[PDB]
């Protein structure tokens, strides 16, 4: 089996739209009390994802890779709005204030998914580190399209650029996942395997984030 | 005496355009094969260069001074003619063809010079990070003045397209001197010694590299 396949198997079988807490999501089943507390949570891996593709970056010297990290990079970070300042829409449309959100202490939970991030894009394998995001963005684009409508026919979601970071996403991380499989192939030294154990590592990692709400 | 003028001074002090080698340019008294040399040991720094700058960010969590790190990586790799493009239209212009170069092995000399960048952009100081890059890239904007000049009337440089590199640093420098002398004050962190040691060894370890050629 080629390991790209062997990559996506692992992802499509502990995908987080299969978790309690986007199926909760899917029905409604979800309080503002969660909601609020899952933006505010989500906010560290939100402004650390510069820093997971700059570190790939800053460890690589495939030219042309580089310039693909770059592109996803300048789409995360640069602009008014960045993908920053999406969430931040989402985060204050939920109810969240400026202030609170800004003195909110980030779980344990979510320190452990971005930690298991930061391993990944500065560890010694170029290819796991992308596979490492890989198996994050690549879930990106469906989770999106299911959680605009979640936010529509549950959570009382009128004004559209109230949920514009899930609107770019929708179509942003096609393109991102796209560049990061063909990343990955170019990058490959000889471990696929730590591609894999990568995605193992992500994935789950990704189900003690979303396990923390319940 | 306030931080960034000692640090400006230390550069001031052991500043490229005084060293053998760019006062034998500013003359005229450089050969061929001089120029086509450190034409080529010059390009390990230049692929490096994004890297430096991906370091500090990937390591930072000053959301503006982020912001700034992508924008000086964005002028230096996004689009086509890069920077490092740029550096090859003057390295093809010096009469080395493009096989030789990508042939060449770069010197200890340049590999020294490299790692030292290296060392701070990925040491424990954000600040002396910056001011590693600081203590080159304030240099460059005279630097290049003074070698196009010296292609001018010495090189035979007829085509302008053949010094562009040196164009753009021209002004590309004045800006990224300037947001990396801020960069420096916001990432602060009671470390200014690090900042000066940092502005010491990167300003030495240039004279080293030019030495090499000699
Ligand atoms: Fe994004
Ligand atoms: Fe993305
Ligand atoms: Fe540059
Ligand atoms: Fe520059």
């Amino acid at each position: 089996m080629n390991f790209l396949d062997q990559l996506d198997l692992i992802i499509q079988n502990k995908h987080m739209l299969e978790h309690t807490f986007y199926v909760k999501w899917s029905k409604g089943e979800l309080t503002k009390e969660q909601l609020q507390a899952y933006a505010k949570d989500y906010y560290l891996h939100i402004k650390a994802f510069p820093k997971y593709l700059s570190a790939i970056h800053s460890r690589c010297d495939d030219l042309e890779a580089r310039k693909l990290l770059l592109d996803n990079l300048m789409d995360e970070e640069n602009g008014y709005p960045n993908h920053i300042d999406l969430w931040k829409q989402f985060v204050f449309a939920l109810g969240v204030t400026p202030e609170e959100l800004e003195a909110h202490e980030p779980s344990e939970a979510a320190k452990a998914k971005v930690a298991t991030f930061m391993r990944w894009c500065t560890g010694d394998s170029l290819a796991a580190g992308v596979a490492a995001l890989y198996s994050y963005e690549s879930q990106i684009p469906r989770i999106a399209r299911e959680k605009i409508r979640g936010l529509t026919e549950y959570f009382g979601f009128s004004n559209p650029e109230d949920y514009a970071y899930f609107t770019e996403h929708e179509e942003a991380d096609v393109r991102h996942a796209r560049e990061e499989k063909a990343l990955i192939e170019m990058l490959l030294k000889d471990d696929a395997d730590k591609v894999l154990e990568a995605s193992q590592e992500v994935t789950q990692s990704l189900y003690g984030f979303l396990d923390s709400f319940l």
